[PDB]
């Protein structure tokens, strides 16, 4: 009858829960990387909507037969690609409570709980991160934090804030002279955000890094680029320093970076999308030292903090700049020192995201969360040791968190006393391409690659919530079998 | 043990299904608009995270005692504020499946099903809307559609596409001469997009509208604006025409607006966030006549299409512009298909096509039409109830399922004098009092609008749980509070 019948809700919801419990019980059974051909689904499904209803049972049969073959199982214990899609029972339950309530929190009045819980919970997490008080919500009133969907949106919001702060002082006609700084390892979330914000594409500086800094941004290189831009009559605006780059999880030195930036009034945003969460543990916190000298800081709680997709956390030292850049107060939504979160982000409508984070924190506790992260790190260390037992491979850059970067060495295919050169390195790159593709095609595990300084290398990024030690051991076994077979 | 243990997952998920089923069974009892004081919740929760774990039973108890009181119940059958937060069992189940797979679909490779099902379902819905083929996916590989979070994101995307397509021709130094046209009813989501995209604030025209066109944008006003801007040496760029404005669900006339725009190469985006869904019914398709002469089209399926929050559908005639303005080619995501990362803002995508797929499959075209028609019918009934009471008037015509009404000036002025500014101000104050009294009762919730100076009350009916009796009881509450204010 009604699409929100409570009893039908109970029934079908129980059905879907059983379905997902089965899926988690069975996921290790599928090939990690989808093995379908492009366009398979367009062929297997109808071309128009149904006129009459269809049973939920039918739709679930179709989910099993048609959808799942087309999934890359990010939550498989044998998923090691990109960065983890960190999920959890608590995260799922928080998402489902938010979707059940289905409220729209664009201002305080549309649901006081959404806004106030988000404030409380961001303070919680930021305190766990031991962020400086200048970034948290002061009860005596400055700083503050907000939940957004993605890192790209957080960078876009802080970039727009910086842009408007500067152009209000010097005049919009300088918009095409504004310069954004990052490293050549910096995630594309930055150049996309710069494009959308109207920064001229000639003024996004991907500063060159090298093995001498383990591909972190050199402060001397940043200062040279800044001085060149000043000499050309341009306007330095924004630096995006990164903790845990996508390629090799390199780590930028935030302290000296901000020290250079303050010399020129540059806004500094800290992209710690993946690695940020590890900083709740005392032994990892040093990676974000100097954050106190930066202007904004973000992490992706869905990459390594079990929330489920999606939940990016953005803390700012000067929330008024966010608000001023993004604010619009029409009359339909005006109908007191409250927070209107629509003025902190892109979207007007907002999802009750604080629920996921709240439920994760409460269900597991700081101790168990730290244990989870340390489990991932210990598994990565174990993988690196296994590699250390095979002189055919090397570690290309130091393991900073739970990602290991490795490759077959040149001496694994060139049995000669010849000095390295470009051709030898290219052929080594080729055999590593071949090895990774063979492994992925097996379907037993899934890893992605990255090129740093011309060296092509394989990333083992362990963090899937279901992963256990045996999956690490088995993954190494698979790499070794495919190595043996490729090298005869 | 494991934070994703399947047994514990099954147990706590069943518990949560039951908790939410009880919520829907009992939601009618809470005051619709939240009644808590600002700062209420901080007082009740700890100021730091817990070091030890906490039972899900305890968390659920805290949700009942601490969270729900701070909710404004968008899904109460007596909620008629803003526009509906339209949901359904099917949408909830689609979101469940999405979150349970928890896959990121920035690549096709990162989960072909996400990408392909999104394309298929956008075709389905565009076909139900009778969108021109120029807006849908060619089976042979022209146009196409993408799911997103909000209408603001859709407008930001199309505006970025138009901006970059223009500046690629004339040079980025002209960014400060690009003009964006809208009506003075146009949702602020457009002004925000213009600010973000670098459009100069002096160059967003909020063209004035009057009761003469029921506050729809007039082609002659738009053309005067565009000509004046051309005379100033500015560069007209982008028009946002709205079908179903927030304030009074006015309807800009897409046809002649596009005819004016095409004379100047202006990109036309059709914002149909709320009313767009209604066009899956034949009798409503006329509201988007001339969409074929436009450049992009969007609606919010979470407003009037039962998907759950959130889902905004955006179609375009030229996806190449979208991709060329939003494209990035990075080395970390490679080793002919759609890569939707180049169609929207973020790299990460939610498996959003599952919500829409489940809604369409679970209900059907016929039943969805009947749902929307029921909302429209309840709105007609509320309008007739108003008609039975000569203290009230209908300020503008009902286009969809929202009725805009007010206490007439003759309800508070016995005098037989010609209307003037003071009388209208006092009538506004009376209607303010009426709306705030109604809303503070907690029994129902409506929001206000101001069109051409006149302050009026919106009855926007479309919550999934609303029945005829809720409409009737809403009118009873309005009349009781009116008598209490007058006699
Ligand atoms: C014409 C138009 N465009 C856009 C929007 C909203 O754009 P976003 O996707 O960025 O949110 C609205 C509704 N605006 C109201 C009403 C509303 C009602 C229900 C919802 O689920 C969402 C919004 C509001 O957001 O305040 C609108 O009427
Ligand atoms: N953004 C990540 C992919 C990713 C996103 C979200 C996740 O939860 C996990 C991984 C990348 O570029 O590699």
């Amino acid at each position: 009858q009604n699409p929100l019948d409570p009893d039908e809700f109970r029934r079908q919801g129980h059905m879907i829960i059983d379905f997902l419990a089965d899926y988690y019980k069975n996921v290790e059974k599928y090939p990690v990387r989808s093995q379908v051909e492009p366009g398979y689904l367009k062929k297997r499904l109808p071309e128009s909507a149904p006129y009459n209803p269809e049973s939920i049972e039918t739709i679930l049969e179709d989910v099993t037969n048609d959808i799942i073959p087309g999934l890359t199982h990010w939550q498989s214990p044998n998923y090691f690609a990109y960065f983890p899609s960190s999920g959890s029972i608590a995260g799922f339950l928080g998402e489902m409570l938010s979707t059940g309530f289905n409220v729209v929190g664009f201002n305080w009045m549309s649901s006081p709980a959404a806004t106030e819980l988000e404030s409380i919970v961001m303070n919680w997490l930021g305190q766990m991160l031991t962020l400086p008080k200048s970034f948290l919500f002061s009860s005596d009133g400055g700083g503050g934090g907000v939940l957004q969907g993605t890192t790209c949106e957080a960078i876009l919001c802080t970039l727009t804030a910086a842009r408007d702060k500067m152009l209000n002082k010097i005049g919009r006609e300088n918009i095409n002279k504004l310069v954004v700084y990052a490293s050549d390892q910096t995630h594309c979330a930055l150049q996309k955000a710069a494009q959308i914000a109207g920064i001229n594409p000639k003024n996004v500086r991907a500063i060159k890094t090298s093995k001498a800094t383990n591909f972190g941004l050199s402060p001397n290189s940043l200062q040279s680029a800044i001085l060149a831009d000043i000499e050309s009559g341009l306007v330095p605006l924004f630096l995006c320093a990164t903790v845990g780059t996508t390629s090799s999880t390199a780590v930028d030195p935030i302290g000296p970076l901000c020290a250079v930036a303050k010399l020129y009034g540059i806004w500094v945003h800290i992209d710690a999308a993946y690695a940020g969460s590890a900083c709740i543990c005392p032994e990892f916190r040093h990676f974000i030292d100097g954050v106190e000298d930066a202007d904004s800081f973000s992490l992706n709680a869905h990459k390594w903090f079990f929330t489920t997709l999606d939940c990016c956390c953005l803390w700012v030292k000067d929330s008024d700049s966010l608000v001023k850049a993004l604010s619009t107060s029409p009359e339909y939504l005006k109908n007191k020192q409250v927070i209107d979160y629509k003025d902190w982000q892109i979207a007007l409508s907002r999802r009750f995201r604080s629920m996921k984070l709240w439920l994760v924190l409460r269900s597991y506790g700081v101790a168990n969360l730290r244990t989870f992260l340390r489990s991932h790190v210990k598994m990565a260390k174990h993988f690196q040791g296994l590699i250390g037992m095979d002189n055919r491979f090397e570690i290309v850059v130091p393991r900073t968190f739970a990602m290991v970067c490795f490759r077959l060495k040149p001496t694994a295919i060139f049995k000669q006393k010849i000095v390295d050169n470009d051709y030898i390195e290219d052929q080594t790159n080729e055999v590593n391409v071949k090895l990774l593709e063979s492994v992925n095609a097996s379907g037993k595990i899934y890893m992605t690659h990255a090129v740093v300084g011309g060296v092509y290398m394989i990333r083992f990024a362990v963090g899937a919530t279901l992963t256990e030690e045996r999956h690490v051991t088995g993954a190494w076994k698979v790499v070794q079998e495919h190595t043996d077979a490729i090298l005869g």
